[PDB]
RNA sequence: ACUGAAACGAUUGUUGUGCCCCUGGCGGUCGCUUUCAAUGCCU
């Protein structure tokens, strides 16, 4: 499989966005009691139940972009530190810190 | 530069501590192992 798909991707990262999108379609299944909260309650919104022309509204749980992207993002940074591509030590030449001035400008996460 | 670029309401926490299905209660009451029988027949 991966040997055939190597044609689709860019050969190096472009300056301008070119309009090649690889989309991952997933079902995230709860396995033990997640708590997607802000403001002290589980985040919810009213939605229509389904696309087939319903009158019927339905309160569904919302997992915000932050609540899923950051757990993916940070699990990449700890892998890069374990491979020794980036460092946690302030005296290293390949330091990367998640939010402040000390963010790298080179590493895969950035 | 989409009023733009990146953006975890988070960290920690035992529904806990004590508690006797407990107390009282007769398997009880009535009941004939009974009824009939030649140690017998001869010397």
């Amino acid at each position: 499989m991966l040997d055939s798909l190597k044609s689709q991707f860019q050969p190096s990262f472009p300056r301008l966005a070119s309009g090649h999108y690889v989309h991952f379609l997933m079902l995230r299944h709860s396995q033990s009691f997640p708590v997607f909260q802000t403001d002290g309650v589980l985040n919810t919104t009213r939605t229509q139940a389904g696309l087939l022309e319903k009158t019927d509204q339905l309160s569904r749980l919302v997992m915000f972009k932050r609540k899923q992207t950051t757990p993916e993002r940070l699990a990449g940074r700890e892998l890069l530190r374990n491979l020794g591509l980036t460092s946690a030590d302030k005296s290293a030449k390949n330091l990367c810190e998640y939010n402040g001035e000390g963010s790298c400008k080179q590493c895969p996460d950035c």
